[PDB]
């Protein structure tokens, strides 16, 4: 009933500003969503290098792209053909606040991703306008209902230079664009995302993600 | 020098709240050395708005405080070049704004463009359901971090029925030009206020009047 | 690096004093785990302050991460902080404004843990979960645990499932030393963490606890 | 016949234990409720020297002195002759986490101060731990009802050797012991606190408090 097809394309385009720096990047891949696996091509198009560090931006770069067991409800899955919305706060451990949109819709086997990302308020020499970051560590958002919407919570952290980390707090509410879809109850979504490659100066970026959703213990 | 005694604002906002995309024109005047500014505001695009539009006022300039001879006055010294900020407004329900303005200058008339985003306010709250009376007064605890000039508040809005609602605010400011002196630790006084307004905000008068002091026992 | 003395069956004494919203309360707990299974159980009794006018929920996590099972892959502090032990302080932030902070002291003599646990909240609203007694469990959850300042710590995302079906988020922060020197650091990683009052008397003053921990590495590996 | 008099005394001793270590510090002062002042001389009776700065502790160590406006009401004298007490939780940037309590009451023209101070997860190589705090800047606190109780929330910070600022979130939540106390309407309350004077181990403290009540501009 989702059309949802077991390999899927990504087309993406974002725009955003961190502190006072525009950038547009796009986003060109191809997913699995039922094996909860993504993969994308960026390419920076406007306001490259980029003064910050590449990885704030990667998990603004699609929950439709996590593994659902049977016994979870899968809101992404059941949000299409007519999609879903997305807005989140990313809050860092310095004062560095960040928030991102994305409204996802699909057209055949590719869903079109409209991301905005804003952040304010990064120290000159925090981790994050030093370029300091090495990666997000594997997470685990807490999926829970608030105010009859979807909310994801995460304790999320990037690994620096020197093996340090980097804390940030994410919050995620999702919207089904069609009215009545079902909420889920409470459940946990392993992430992992990674970039596997990219140009000296990040103007390319390959992207992969690998998302499951569980139950916790003692069921997972 | 650059700051006259009377002043004109000319301000553009646009902004998006809980994916409604809206667009604010202003055009104001004010007393820089009175710190007290005065604003018409017309929703050009995205009216009536479906949230509080106080949410958006205090993004509606430092350079209107009353400084006294004691404390340096890193705004009016950014001036003719100007400066910018960025702001970050934590609700206590969980919804965030982050806002920028860049302020320029030209003759009699500060430019400010502004730009609002706000994500994650509950539909049941105050801000969505538009139950915000006003901003309560205030104090803007004023100092330096990592080379920027910061200000953090405790914030607090009024709602019907007599209920506060909390917000903090971090704002960082920046002189355009290099070596702007910055100021020592100092508070900042504010009191905004909707002066009038028609039933759906589509415009509003507001007012602002901020006095920037040392504490106790000297303000 | 060395021998734990930790036993695949142990043995847990704790016993807990703490002040919550101004009500002084003293719980003792006699229970029993299996450390490389990250099992653990314990019966708990209000020895006095019964019968606790906030929700019990909110001490439950203060009531050990050497019952954490570990996997080779990743250094387990805690079983190698022993014979000697370690201890932890712990903060939760509850949205409301409600704020705990919690220390424990954790030794062991023969085959048995000794815990000496001390909790204290403040802020928790009158009509709120906390106080109105409205909390049912801990949804489960998961620790990252990281190194930060030279001291392992565990930030998790927490939330209470209360009556109604709504959610009661807490933020809660740990920080774990050993008491010996020489204990190697961990790299980050995650702890999976269900923890259940299997049983208790009408106003609390008896409880059954359990609780199950798994460290992990994330995905792709866990 | 008024509970409050123009002069009075206070007694107060403080049990606390932060970072693990247990201290027992006795004060002996004096203050002018009317005009918002009051001073008291600190000994450290157990545990000193303190390992930590000792200006965190100094908040905790009464808004019965501070001046209020007849326009405002003034819960704090109200409270009296039963009294009141306090919570309150002091949230450090660096992830110190501090709470406080202190019982208040009275005997003919003295306040007993029954205080306990907690904290946890103080870095060792920060400011507190390393005694890098000079003092705290003057600050307001905004006071308001929240769930019939009188709260009081602060944006706090420690001026640091160097002249850096260490940041800390306050809030207080304060009750009457008499049924019937009217609650305040919203207002602001500045205050300053300043040691005075101290042995080189903080081991003897002479620390002053000056607050005024006010309802902000435009009025003063
Ligand atoms: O993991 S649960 O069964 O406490």
């Amino acid at each position: 009933m989702s059309a949802i097809k077991p390999d899927m394309k990504i087309n993406l385009r974002m725009e955003g500003n961190v502190n006072g720096h525009h950038f547009v990047i796009d986003g060109d891949g191809t997913g699995k969503p039922f094996e909860g696996k993504q993969s994308m091509d960026l390419e920076v198009k406007e306001g490259g290098p980029l003064p910050f560090a590449f990885d704030i931006l990667t998990t603004a770069f699609n929950r439709v792209f996590a593994e659902y067991p049977d016994h979870i409800q899968d809101y992404f899955k059941q949000s299409f053909p007519k999609g879903y919305s997305w807005e989140r706060s990313l809050t860092f451990e310095d004062g560095g606040i960040c928030i991102a949109r994305n409204d996802i819709t699909m057209e055949g086997d590719t869903f079109y991703n409209k991301v905005r990302f804003h952040g304010v308020n990064f120290p000159a020499n925090g981790p994050v306008m030093q370029k300091k970051t090495l990666k997000w560590e594997p997470s685990t958002e807490k999926m829970y209902v608030r105010d009859g919407v979807l909310t994801g919570d995460i304790t999320m952290a990037l690994l620096l230079e020197g093996n340090a980390h980097y804390r940030c707090d994410s919050r995620t509410t999702y919207k089904a664009k069609e009215k009545g879809v079902k909420l889920p109850g409470y459940h946990l979504v392993d992430h992992c995302i990674e970039i596997l490659s990219h140009d000296k100066d990040y103007n390319k970026v390959k992207l992969y993600e690998h998302a499951v959703a569980h139950s916790g213990l003692p069921d997972n």
